[PDB]
């Protein structure tokens, strides 16, 4: 079932998400309700704590064809190296695309969704895909890196979105 976005500003949305302790039925509705939320919204990825779930969880598709599901538990980054970026955007923050700077290519540890580790060497758009939505887990928004002047806009922006969408 589709699950809410929270948008800026939200504390919420800086609250460093928590290790899940065991993957279970639970944590697999939760996997399942990120799924039909990040491909309802049209987003490539989707962190837990952007629907107001503080445990480490991330849903990922780059696909074309949006039938390639990635499930990340508990990610652990283990190397990253190079230098890349793209006109990223969020749905946590409606409307707003900024070039962020992220390494190129990236290796990762993870739990899959019946809690089984998995090693995985991703570069290009999933590498990138990948930082934003680990940022997402540790409390940080793509925002933070802009200088200080962009980022106040930017939240004018949203915030004015927002209370005229309502
Ligand atoms: C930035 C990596 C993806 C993270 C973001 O997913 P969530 O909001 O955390 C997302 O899905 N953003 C979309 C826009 C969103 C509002 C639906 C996004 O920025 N997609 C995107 C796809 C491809 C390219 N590209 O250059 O090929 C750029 C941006
Ligand atoms: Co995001």
């Amino acid at each position: 079932s589709v699950l809410q976005v929270l948008h800026i500003p939200d504390e919420r949305l800086r609250k460093v998400a928590k290790p899940v302790e065991e993957v279970n039925a639970e944590i697999q509705r939760i996997v399942d309700d990120m799924f039909e939320t990040m491909y309802a919204e049209e987003g490539i990825g989707l962190a837990a704590t952007q629907v107001d779930i503080h445990q480490r969880i991330i849903v990922i598709d780059v696909s074309e064809n949006r039938d390639e599901r990635l499930v990340l538990i508990n990610p652990e980054l283990l190397e990253k190296s190079g230098e890349t970026g793209i006109e990223e955007g969020c749905l946590s923050i409606p409307e707003q695309r900024a070039l962020v700077p992220r390494a190129e290519k990236v290796k990762i540890r993870a739990l899959d969704r019946d809690g089984k580790p998995f090693e995985l060497e991703a570069d290009g758009l999933l590498a990138i895909c990948i930082q934003h939505e680990m940022d997402h887990l540790v409390g940080k928004l793509f925002m933070d890196y802009l200088s200080p002047l962009k980022q106040q806009r930017i939240r004018q922006k949203v915030e004015k979105l927002d209370r005229l969408k309502a």
